[PDB]
């Protein structure tokens, strides 16, 4: 139980990605390896499950999961999409 809103995502949480035209994007935050692209300070590797996408978005244009978990995560059926709606699912604490 630890105070502060600490609104700046982590690698393992969850969330909606929203680019130009496609849809609330059901995504995860994930980590850097030791080796790869250095993002921009603010932004954050997301990985864009059921595509298995790539990109680099900041907060602003992010959304957390369990906020619109319900409310974005619905099934938009874009191809890839009801994979990546099943993906982030069963890629999160569930059942635990």
């Amino acid at each position: 139980g630890s105070s502060g809103s600490s609104g700046e995502y982590k690698a393992g949480d969850l969330v909606f990605a929203k680019m130009k035209g496609y849809p609330h994007w059901p995504a995860r935050i994930d980590e850097l390896p030791e080796g790869a692209v250095k993002p921009p300070a603010n932004k954050y590797p997301i990985f864009f499950f059921g595509t298995h996408e790539t990109a680099f978005l900041g907060p602003k244009d992010l959304f957390p999961y369990k906020e619109y978990k319900d409310k974005f995560g619905k099934s938009n059926k874009r191809k890839g999409f009801n994979e990546g709606l099943w993906e982030i699912e069963n890629s999160g604490p569930s059942s635990g």
